[PDB]
């Protein structure tokens, strides 16, 4: 039935399936050819020598068009579909593709398959917010310092596992077609074998949005002086994939769509939030944790003895509890008061025929106006303070050895 839970009832860690989060998703592209229609030449090889061809890009024409929708469409090797950029975009100048996922993902690989020859310099970035800000995932260039101001193949140390390497790898042509770029978020990082227990990595792989930027271009022609180049140079890619899973903090087996049309974890274990990053309301007894293989870490309910609908977590009480219970109740109802709403407030006492949860569990003090030396009774017992000859819970009768008078000042008087 439910993978988020045991054979019997018990919370166990759960993860959504690894998928290609890009598939069929519309990517935004800085440029697309065919408006206005345009000719493009491509120089290529029969292995010993250079052969050059020519073609047209027409947005209008399906057979001769190349939309951004071809980046994520179903990839068939034998029948290829390529997005193609404009021409005469080249350093400085970049073509940029961004993919909004609408929700936070754990990204394993970002991978590209190029129709043109691969870029001399390109960069992958991610966004953790919703497309406001961008931090570098990885750089690719022949000259790293000159292009991106990054050292060449910088070692990754435990000290910083979140820096982006810039490599000269995957900058080569050949291939002038079908070159792959595969970026791995966890590759060469010292705590990756430990990922589940490695928060900084768990942060690293977390993205809402993914951006690819192509900067410098190979010139495969390749006259000096005044050369109005006979050859156009562009960027063309048949496939863009980002592999990974919806980020649920181990608290969900799946993500789903809202009544508000938003992708969110279908959150289990008494958790809430788009990432399951925090506890569901009234569930504040212990603090929030990421589910692990060893520990499910379900948010547990506050105990209000059915007298309060909201509570808050107190870390200090949690600690002094032996890290057992930290919740305290808010705005107890039904004339109760205290951490757990476990006692009646002043002016009331605890009727002990009724269970602590009972809505009537706290009776109003009924303290007899004449036989009692004061109005507020004992919260736990119900006993009113009793003037000298008087007894009863309510201070309503005379003791043995005492006789009743008609006086409101002195109701019970000792015999001889
Ligand atoms: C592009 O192809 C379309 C086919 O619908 C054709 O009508 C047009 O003449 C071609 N060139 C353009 C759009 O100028
Ligand atoms: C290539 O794919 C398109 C997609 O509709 C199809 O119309 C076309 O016939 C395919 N070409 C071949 C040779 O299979
Ligand atoms: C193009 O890329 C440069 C460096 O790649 C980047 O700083 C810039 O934001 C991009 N284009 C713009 C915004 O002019
Ligand atoms: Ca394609
Ligand atoms: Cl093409
Ligand atoms: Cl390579
Ligand atoms: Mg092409």
């Amino acid at each position: 039935p439910d993978p988020c839970y045991d054979e019997h009832g018990l919370p166990r860690r759960c993860i959504p399936d690894f998928v290609n989060s890009a598939f069929g998703k519309e990517v935004k592209v800085s440029s697309t050819c065919g408006k206005p229609p345009s000719r493009y030449c491509v120089v290529t090889e029969k292995g010993e020598e250079q052969v050059r061809s020519c073609h047209l890009c027409n947005a209008s024409d399906p057979k001769r068009a190349h939309p951004p929708s071809f980046l994520t469409d179903l990839n068939n090797p034998h029948n290829l579909t390529c997005w193609q950029s404009d021409s005469y975009v080249q350093y400085p100048h970049n073509v940029t593709l961004t993919l909004s996922l609408g929700k936070k993902f754990e990204v394993t690989y970002v991978s590209l398959q190029f129709c043109s020859p691969r870029p001399e310099s390109m960069a992958i970035y991610k966004s953790m917010d919703y497309g406001k800000t961008w931090v570098p995932f990885q750089f690719y260039s022949t000259q790293c310092r000159k292009m991106y101001n990054k050292p060449s193949r910088a070692a990754i140390t435990k000290q910083n596992e979140q820096e982006a390497i810039c490599t000269d790898s995957h900058t080569d042509v050949r291939p002038l077609s079908g070159g792959l770029i595969a970026f791995s978020t966890l590759d060469g990082r010292p705590t990756a074998h430990d990922f589940d227990n490695s928060p900084v990595l768990q942060d690293w792989v977390t993205a809402t949005d993914i951006k690819v930027t192509f900067s410098r271009l190979h010139t495969f022609g390749d006259e000096d002086d005044s050369e109005l180049a006979r050859d156009s140079y562009f960027y063309a890619v048949s496939d863009l994939q980002v592999g990974g899973r919806c980020k649920c903090n181990g608290h969900a087996s799946r993500c789903v769509r809202d009544r508000d049309d938003n992708l969110v974890c279908d959150c289990k274990h008494n958790t809430a939030g788009p990432e399951c990053d925090r506890c569901k309301p009234f569930h504040y007894d212990r603090p929030w944790q990421r589910a692990t293989a060893r520990e499910a870490n379900e948010c547990v309910a506050c105990n209000c003895n059915l007298h309060a609908r909201r509570c808050r977590f107190n870390m200090e009480l949690y600690k002094l509890s032996g890290r057992k219970s930290g919740g305290v109740c808010l705005n107890c109802r039904h004339n109760t008061a205290g951490r757990h709403c476990h006692y009646c407030k002043e002016g009331f006492y605890r009727d002990l025929s009724k269970p602590i949860s009972h809505r009537k569990a706290c009776k109003e003090c009924d303290c007899h106006p004449v036989g009692a030396a004061g109005q507020t009774c004992n919260q736990t017992t119900g006993q009113c303070p009793c003037k000298d000859g008087v007894t009863g819970i309510t201070c309503n009768r005379c003791a043995k050895g005492y006789q009743q008078s008609r006086s409101p000042i002195a109701p019970c008087i000792k015999i001889p």
